[PDB]
């Protein structure tokens, strides 16, 4: 097996700039090249390491021959820097931000947000990590050597063409039920293996898939101990057998290493359509972890964190938020689905502006609301209506689930999150936003199985 791949960890220069070019290059898949889309290099990106209460600059050049934008997944920022749609950085023309970290210690990432073209852009390779420390986690002595005992899982699915180029396709088919492949990539490799120190290993994994939800388990049912969710880390650490994880997510988990005893991180059957068909009817690999008989330092503490008690919901502004797709794009999608695979599609479980939030497909010139800056608010998103899942993302926050789909978070689940489940349900999340976002740039919330978000599911917001 291959090893694991290592994105570069990357940190400011004596300028305090960190530099990030767009680029198309080549990968290649099972011995067959295609043309891929990476940041700094072919594929992926690097991991951008921040400092909470520092501020970098980043210079972004797109050298890409179609627009693009970045945006950093799960970071507290003003509108101006988020890299949503309006955040256009020409096609060989570059753009710089200036980030003010002001949030705790927590695994984000940063992908493209073009209009009407966010899953291909992600599909084509482009997505990073970022690292955000703080004084806090540094004291608790956690794995943290960078590609040893502290290592990214970015996990993803492909599908190929008989040429071996990435088939990326928004049709009626994956508008409806998303694009999903037969091919799983762990940070850009098939099945690779990692060489681990006996001890704890810490895992940052990222579902960076565009429509397939996730389950990771070990291959011989050691458990899994998480010690944090989008926004950083949890109050205790909480053991758990298997740890579903939704498009967009992240969890940080540590894993025992023992002499002599490989196992695999794997991903169990989920219970969405079309996601599991073969190879995904079955537990499948993720990557194999090779125990080397050198002690690994880390430890897993008691104690992680602080976390603060939901507050009162009494005179917090509400503002709902109704998902909803055509009925004709969603029978003609599902329809289409059931014919290519049949039934296996539904085991254990205009089209451009057919999704939609309250009655209107996404419109970038019309914000649907101003949300308070520094206030409280209860939102509440509903799925009813249909049977499709959504992974509800806001943007300039981490937020507190009040309800998940109808029923109270599950402890790994309630601390600091970006994104909600919505499937057939009502959740509420209780949400701040600390920083300003005009007309110009506004903030957006959406639903994060991107072709879902590309053919309409989102909407612009001011704070
Ligand atoms: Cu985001
Ligand atoms: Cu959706």
């Amino acid at each position: 097996r291959p090893t694991l791949p290592i994105p570069d960890l990357l940190t400011t220069d004596a300028r305090n700039r960190i530099q990030l070019t767009i680029g198309a290059g080549q990968s290649t898949f099972g011995g067959k090249t295609a043309t891929t889309w990476g940041y700094n290099g072919n594929l992926l990106g690097p991991a951008v390491k921040l400092q909470r209460g520092k501020a970098v600059t980043v210079d972004i050049y797109n050298q890409l021959t179609e627009e693009t934008t970045l945006h950093w997944h799960g970071l507290e920022v003003p509108g101006e820097v988020d890299g949503g749609p309006q955040g256009i950085i020409p096609p060989g023309g570059k753009r710089s931000v200036t980030l003010n970290v002001d949030q705790p210690a927590a695994t984000c990432w940063f992908h493209p947000h073009q209009h009407g073209k966010t899953g291909r852009q992600v599909a084509m390779g482009l997505a990073g990590l970022v690292v955000i420390e703080d004084d806090e986690i540094l004291k608790l002595m956690l794995p943290k050597q960078w590609g040893i005992d502290d290592v990214p899982v970015i996990v993803q699915d492909k599908k190929f063409s008989a040429d071996g180029q990435i088939d990326y396709q928004l049709d009626v088919m994956t508008a409806a039920v998303g694009w999903f492949g037969d091919t799983l990539l762990t940070n850009g490799a098939i099945y690779p293996q990692h060489a681990a120190p006996r001890g704890w290993l810490r895992l940052r994994l990222l579902n960076g898939c565009n429509a397939r939800s996730l389950n990771f388990a070990t291959s011989d049912n050691r458990p899994l101990y998480v010690i944090a969710s989008d926004g950083g880390l949890l109050p205790e650490p909480v053991k758990v057998s298997e740890l579903p994880v939704l498009m967009g997510e992240r969890f940080e988990v540590l894993v025992e290493v023992n002499d002599n005893k490989p196992f695999d991180l794997v991903t169990l059957p989920v219970s969405q359509m079309g996601m599991a068909i073969a190879p995904f009817d079955k537990p499948h690999p993720v990557m194999r972890i090779q125990p080397i008989a050198i002690s690994a330092s880390g430890a897993l503490p008691d104690t992680l964190s602080s976390l603060p008690a939901l507050p009162s919901l009494e005179g917090l502004t509400v503002r709902k938020l109704q998902l909803s797709m055509d009925p004709m794009l969603d029978m003609m999608g599902m329809q289409m689905l059931m014919e290519k695979y049949g039934d296996q599609a539904m085991a254990g479980m205009d089209f451009h502006h057919a999704n939609k939030i309250n009655g209107q497909a996404f419109d970038m010139n019309k914000p649907m609301f101003a949300a308070a800056k520094g206030q409280y608010e209860r939102w509440v998103i509903s799925g009813v209506g249909d049977m499709l899942l959504h992974p509800f993302h806001i943007h300039g926050t981490q937020f507190r689930i009040l309800s998940e789909n109808g029923k109270p978070p599950a402890a790994h689940r309630a601390g600091w999150k970006d994104t909600v489940k919505v499937e057939g349900n009502v959740s509420e999340v209780l949400v701040k936003f600390n920083h300003d976002a005009p007309k110009e740039h506004a903030y957006m919330a959406h639903c994060h199985l991107l072709e879902h978000e590309d053919t309409g599911m989102m909407l612009g917001f001011t704070v």
